[PDB]
């Protein structure tokens, strides 16, 4: 504070530098600065390299370590798996497209089909925010037609999650990987 609206990407990014100073982080607020930045096209076009076969995840910014800022390119279909957020906090803006969000609850130790609880269709501009205690979520998009392009945002950041098998609960470590960084391809 004071929370001023981001005029472009580049000044999102010094607000979250300020708002991640500390050692602690306010969710309500870095929400809204999220939301608050308009999408604009030219500003992200240099990080928004896709894949034809899933979604990619190309590194923005390292936030002087708080955070990693990244942007996600999901071809037409393309979805992930039921994963968590390794204790971190996890936003989620969409700067593209439509995708869709499928809550679900910690499973058991008791192998057993796991239920959404609920799901939301996320639209251009908004933010949402998940973490482990809210639980467990897909991303998907479900579009035939339109690549959607998310702003992710964790803190602390993390580089490996687990995924969960909807039909029995049962968790594996995941490696995350980048696909670019900083705009520079990353095989
Ligand atoms: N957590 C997923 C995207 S859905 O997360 O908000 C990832 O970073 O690949
Ligand atoms: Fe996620």
């Amino acid at each position: 504070t004071e929370l001023l609206k981001p005029r472009t990407l580049a000044d999102l990014i010094r607000i979250l530098h300020e708002l991640f100073a500390g050692d602690e982080v306010n969710v309500e607020e870095v929400q809204a600065v999220l939301e608050a930045y308009e999408s604009n096209p030219a500003e992200w076009a240099l990080y928004a390299k896709f894949d034809q076969y899933r979604y990619t995840r190309n590194l923005v910014d390292q936030g002087n370590g708080k955070f990693n800022l990244m942007i996600l390119c999901w071809g037409e279909g393309h979805g992930s798996s039921i994963h968590d957020h390794t204790d971190s906090h996890c936003f989620l803006k969409l700067l593209q497209g439509n995708l869709k969000e499928t809550l679900f609850d910690w499973p058991d130790k008791k192998s057993n089909e796991m239920i959404k609880k609920s799901e939301r269709t996320l639209r251009e501009n908004q933010c949402a925010y998940i973490n482990d205690s809210i639980g467990l979520h897909r991303v998907e998009n479900v579009s035939h037609t339109e690549p959607a392009v998310s702003l992710h945002l964790y803190s602390p950041p993390f580089d490996t999650c687990h995924a969960f098998d909807q039909r029995t609960g049962h968790k594996n470590k995941v490696t995350m990987t980048f696909h670019s960084k900083f705009g520079i391809r990353t095989p």
